[PDB]
C-alpha cells in the first residue's frame, strides 16, 4: 500500500551529476556515461543562471572549483562561460579515472542537455530559492514544455522530478503547475528536526522527499514510506550502504556510480 517510483521501476537510479563518479559532473561526458553506457534512471541536473539569463548545469554558483576560472556563474555570459574547461580539474582531482577526452569539456544549457537526450529520458532537476535566481521556475517548466516533457504523459511515467530544498520554490511551482511531481531535499540532520505536521504539508506539494542517507533508518523509512512518500536519499556511493537501503524500503538512490547501485539491485 505504499508509492512507487513514477517510472514503475522498484528501484530507480539516479546519476547525481550524471556519471559523476567516472567523468567530470554536468558535462555531457558525464550524462552520455550513465545515461548511454551505465543505463540509469535519471539524469540528475543542478541549475545555475548566467549574466544573459542561460539556465546551466552547475552544482555551485561559482566556476572555480570545476572549471579553469573564477567568479560567479551569473558573472558569465552564457559565451564567456562556454570558454571555461569543465573537464581537466577532473582529471587532477581524479587521477585514477582521468581521461585525455575530459579535457575542455564545456558547461551545458539546460537546453542542451534536454536537446541532447530528448523525451524518452528522465530528469531529476534541482532549483534553488525563488530570491537566488528570479524566475529560474517560471524558465525551467517553459524549458520543460519546449522539449515536450511536460505532456501529462511524461510527467506520470516519471519522465520530470524537480527538486529543490526550498519549500518556496517548490511551492511556486506546484501552483504554476500542479502535475510536475516535486521532490523535497532535505538537509543533513533535518530530517528529524521535522515532525508529521511538517511532513504532511510537505507532501501536499511534494510526492517524494530526498534526505541524507545518513539520517535514514529502517523506522522512519518506513514512516516517510508509509506518509505515502517516494525516498530517495542522497549521495550513496557504498554498495554496503546501497543495500541497507533498499532493504529499509528507499525507492532509489542518488549516487556517482550508476553501476555499482544497479548491481546491487541485480542481486
Ligand atoms: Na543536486
Amino acid at each position: 500500500q505504499w508509492h512507487t517510483n513514477l517510472t514503475n521501476e522498484r528501484f530507480t537510479t539516479i546519476a547525481h551529476r550524471g556519471a559523476s563518479g567516472y567523468a567530470p559532473e554536468h558535462t555531457f561526458q558525464a550524462y552520455d556515461k550513465s545515461h548511454n553506457e551505465l543505463k540509469a534512471s535519471y539524469i540528475e541536473i543542478d541549475l545555475q543562471r548566467t549574466k544573459d539569463g542561460h539556465l546551466v548545469a552547475m552544482h555551485d554558483e561559482t566556476v572555480n572549483r570545476t572549471t579553469n576560472g573564477h567568479g560567479k556563474v551569473e558573472d558569465y555570459t552564457l559565451d564567456e562561460l562556454k570558454q571555461l574547461d569543465a573537464g581537466s580539474w577532473f582529471n587532477k582531482k581524479y587521477p585514477k579515472y582521468a581521461r585525455a577526452s575530459y579535457k575542455n569539456a564545456k558547461v551545458p544549457t539546460l537546453d542542451e542537455i534536454l536537446e541532447r537526450y530528448g523525451p524518452n529520458a528522465n530528469y531529476y532537476i534541482e532549483t534553488k530559492s525563488p530570491d537566488v535566481y528570479p524566475g529560474m521556475e517560471e524558465q525551467l517548466l517553459a524549458s520543460l514544455k519546449k522539449h515536450h516533457l511536460l505532456n501529462n504523459n511524461k510527467l506520470k511515467n516519471g519522465h520530470v522530478m524537480i527538486q529543490s530544498f526550498s519549500d518556496e520554490s517548490l511551492k511556486k511551482i506546484h501552483r504554476q503547475n500542479k502535475h510536475v511531481p516535486l521532490v523535497k531535499l532535505v538537509d543533513k540532520g533535518e530530517l528529524q528536526q521535522f515532525n508529521d505536521q511538517r511532513l504532511k504539508e510537505i507532501r501536499s506539494y511534494a510526492i517524494g522527499l530526498g534526505p541524507d542517507y545518513t539520517d535514514l533508518t529502517e523506522q522512519n523509512t518506513h514512516h516517510l514510506k508509509d506518509l505515502g512518500f517516494i525516498v530517495h536519499p542522497y549521495t550513496v556511493n557504498e554498495k554496503a550502504d546501497m543495500l541497507r537501503l533498499n532493504k529499509y524500503g528507499v525507492d532509489g538512490v542518488f549516487t556517482n556510480f550508476a553501476d555499482k547501485y544497479k548491481e546491487v539491485i541485480k542481486e
